[PDB]
């Protein structure tokens, strides 16, 4: 049955505007924040991690959170990457590691409801005029 918890885009920037203790951590790849840019959650009180997450880098992309977070064990990761990718394992490894608990963002920051398509705010990067429609 349900093992990952997620849900909703929406539901996570709620969560993080009362949960003191979550955070916002980008497993993109670098290519994305490039091109989507990165996301804009300061308005309540935060700030994102970047961090690519891989299957090979498991163990070598967990370091990273443990030593930027000073309490992983009650800090909430809500994850996000381009579309599904891996939020629920991520947010499951964490969980087992030892974190408090994580959020995989269902449909990831371009999905048909991602992060963008929930009216949520982000930080695009220079964009430049170049229509793409037919």
């Amino acid at each position: 049955g349900s093992s990952g918890s997620s849900g909703s885009a929406k539901n996570a920037y709620t969560k993080l505007g009362t949960d003191d203790n979550a955070q916002l951590l980008d497993i993109r790849a670098t290519a994305d924040f490039r091109q989507v840019g990165s996301p804009n959650i300061k308005g309540l009180g935060k700030k994102a991690v970047s961090t690519v997450y891989n299957g090979e880098d498991k163990p070598g992309f967990l370091k990273k959170l443990s030593l930027k977070f000073k309490d992983p064990e009650n800090t909430t990761l809500y994850i996000l990457d381009k579309f599904d990718g891996n939020s629920e394992l991520v947010a499951e490894l964490v969980a087992l590691n030892g974190f408090k608990s994580a959020y995989a963002i269902k449909d990831g920051a371009e999905g048909p409801r991602g992060w963008l398509n929930s009216s949520l705010p982000w930080i695009e990067p220079k964009k430049t005029s170049g229509p793409s429609s037919g």
